[PDB]
């Protein structure tokens, strides 16, 4: 695998969406360098049907070396979203990394989709990564690193990605539209670029959406391709990477390692042709 590195030292780690899955794995690799993560996601108490809240992930990441500051934050709430950068202010200083990891989906069509599932999408994804960026911003200005990061894909304009899905497409697009304006809006003082699977990553959201276990790869490759956008200088940006292709760059050639089960074909991920 792509090992740690110190860079992330005592650096302060924002991610929406780090209770469960790649946000969390995300949230556990920064860790491994003492890094400070700020958790902010829903899951504040046990639900019957999703595993993990903000306090197990909390201790996930001290297991391994981090420092966690679990906050309640659902990101369509910006009052909510402001509460848990001033908590992170306060106990640690500052805010160095930003990723935009929370996400709903529903691959309903235009008939199919409903109201209440149109504006999910659109608040948690769209909107939530705008203003999780909005109030970030200004922190970040004043890092050594300032990194935002959005799980989003690249622009790809094919009508096949929207014949289906629409909503959902729009919604994920939108986030990395606001890549292309932040990028030059913040020219010099943050990085700011996408990161997507090239496959489809074993989550127990994934798991819900796909038999499908088989067809994976481990969280650990979306991680592992996020922590070595984190340690590029500010000049990086404006990228919408993909994580093999980031991972290949940095010497990586047998990706197996990443598979569920080694061999198995993968499935490929949604809008790369
Ligand atoms: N897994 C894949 O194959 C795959 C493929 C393509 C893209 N992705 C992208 O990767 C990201 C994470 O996906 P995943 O596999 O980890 O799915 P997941 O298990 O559903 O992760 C979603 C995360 O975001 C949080 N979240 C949802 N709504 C939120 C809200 N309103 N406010 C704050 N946090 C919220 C969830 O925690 P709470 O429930 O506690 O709020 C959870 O930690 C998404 O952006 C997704 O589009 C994944």
């Amino acid at each position: 695998m792509l090992p740690n590195t110190g860079r992330l030292a005592g650096c302060t780690v924002f991610i929406t969406g780090a209770s469960r899955g790649i946000g969390k794995a995300i949230a556990l690799k920064a860790a491994k360098d003492g890094a400070n993560i700020v958790i902010a996601a829903k899951t504040a108490q046990p639900h019957p049907k999703l595993l993990g809240t903000i306090y197990t992930a909390a201790e996930e990441i001290e297991a391994v070396g981090g420092k966690a500051l679990p906050c309640i934050v659902d990101v369509r709430d910006e009052q909510q979203i402001s509460a848990a950068v001033e908590k992170a202010i306060k106990k640690f200083g500052g805010i160095d990394i930003l990723v935009n990891n929370a996400s709903a989906i529903s691959l309903t069509n235009t008939l199919d989709t409903p109201t209440k599932r149109l504006d999910l999408m659109m608040n948690v994804n769209t909107r939530g990564t705008y203003l999780a960026s909005k109030a970030c911003i200004p922190y970040l200005k004043k890092s050594k690193v300032a990194h935002i990061l959005n799980i989003s894909p690249p622009l790809n304009l094919n009508p096949v990605w929207f014949k289906q899905h629409c909503a959902y497409t729009i919604a994920k697009y939108g986030m990395s539209m606001y890549v292309l304006g932040m990028a030059e809006e913040f020219k010099g003082e943050i990085a700011v670029n996408a990161l997507w699977p090239k496959t489809a990553i074993h989550t127990a959201a994934m798991d819900m959406l796909g038999g499908i276990e088989s067809q994976c790869r481990k969280v650990d490759i979306i991680a592992d391709a996020a922590y070595s956008i984190f340690q590029k200088p500010k000049s990086f940006t404006g990228n919408f990477v993909i994580d093999e292709n980031i991972l290949k760059e940095e010497g990586i050639e047998n990706f197996d390692v990443y598979a569920i089960k080694p061999g198995h074909p993968l499935q490929p991920d949604f809008f790369l042709d």
